[PDB]
């Protein structure tokens, strides 16, 4: 039912803004988003409406920062392979587990068990998150699901801020002031254009 709440047009506000020039610009797209969205039962459909709103916008925030507003794909100047040596999650030599997608899935355990759940091989085919629409969203609400505590925490009460804790924990508390402020204007932008209240415990 998120498609209720986030419309096609609601998306493309958000896509909108992106350069003609950014790689995601025609690759992030709503039909991409609805498939990813209904593939994770309760994400955006859980609670009051308030609750799925306030959850939908956080993600949304999270995405808008991460992807620089939805404009890049792909992870800028990786410095590494983002390899971790694993026998449960092996890299595969000459491939990188650099950040893609709008939540910047990253490394190979990650690569490896979102794959297993969405059904690609994140091992021997990291790029399909950077070519493959409703795969790459997929890799978003599957982080934000399965991957992380940013469900429960914005479904709990621990607010926005829970929900930069759950993704990238050394920015709050003054890790990084400028990178949670930039989180937090895009869910207020984004809570405003959905009517809601952000509600407590926007900032960490």
């Amino acid at each position: 039912s998120v498609g209720g709440i986030i419309s096609q047009s609601f998306f493309n506000g958000l896509a909108g803004g992106a350069a003609s020039s950014c790689e995601g610009k025609g690759f992030y797209t709503y039909n991409a988003f609805i498939a990813a969205a209904n593939a994770y039962s309760g994400f955006g459909t859980t609670g009051s409406n308030d609750v799925k709103k306030r959850e939908l916008a956080a993600f949304f925030a999270n995405v808008m920062h991460e992807t620089g507003g939805l404009c890049y794909i792909n992870e800028k100047n990786p410095p590494i392979n983002y390899c971790q040596s694993s026998s449960t999650w092996p890299c595969t030599s000459g491939k990188s587990y650099h950040g893609r997608g709008p939540l910047q899935l990253s490394w190979n355990y990650n690569y490896g068990a979102a794959g297993k759940s969405i059904g690609f091989d994140g091992l021997n085919n990291p790029e399909k998150v950077g070519q493959d629409s409703t795969i790459s969203f997929k890799t978003a609400v599957w982080f934000w699901m399965k991957n992380s505590n940013c469900h429960s925490a914005i479904t709990s009460g621990q607010g926005f801020g829970g929900t930069i804790k759950a993704i990238n924990s050394m920015e709050c508390n003054g890790g990084n002031s400028g990178e949670v402020s930039s989180r937090v204007n895009y869910y207020k932008k984004i809570c405003s254009q959905l009517g809601v209240d952000p509600g407590a415990n926007v900032s960490c």
